[PDB]
Formats: C-alpha cells, structure tokens, sequence
C-alpha cells in the first residue's frame, strides 16, 4: 500500500548552504550541491512561473506532471 520513505538524504540541506550547519557527515540531507538530489523551484513548481534567467533551482512545466498524459514515469524521456 505505502511505498513511500522516512527521508533519505535525497534533499540538500538547507542550513549547509548558507553555512549554517554543523553536522556534516551526520546530517540527515545531503551536502552536496546536485541539479538532481536537490528540490525544485518551489515558485515553478507551485505557482508555475519564474521569471529567473540563472534560477538555481529546477524549472518543470505543470504539463509534464500529469499521470493520464502520455508523460509518465519510464514513457516520458
Ligand atoms: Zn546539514
Ligand atoms: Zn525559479
């Protein structure tokens, strides 16, 4: 039924980024600047428009999101 997780370190962490953690290795995010393991746009990926250039975070359009469409896990490229 579930198939979810209690949170690998798939996130970067937050805190590390400004300097602001001091656990490192023991942290339970990853430490390490990834264009995969860290999130999204939060504004492109909630609101859906971003009008950033040299946006740091992910930019994915709310049409390749749904499951009906032809887009979905392995069939989307
Ligand atoms: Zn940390
Ligand atoms: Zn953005």
């Amino acid at each position: 039924g579930s198939s979810g997780s209690s949170g690998e370190k798939t996130v970067v962490c937050k805190h590390w980024l400004r300097g602001l953690c001091k656990k490192g290795d023991q942290c339970e995010f990853l430490h390490e600047y990834d264009m995969t393991k860290m999130p999204e746009c939060y504004f492109y990926s909630k609101f859906g428009e971003c009008s950033n250039k040299e946006c740091p975070f992910l930019h994915i359009d709310p049409e390749s999101k749904i499951k009906d469409c032809p887009w979905s896990g392995p069939s989307s490229g």
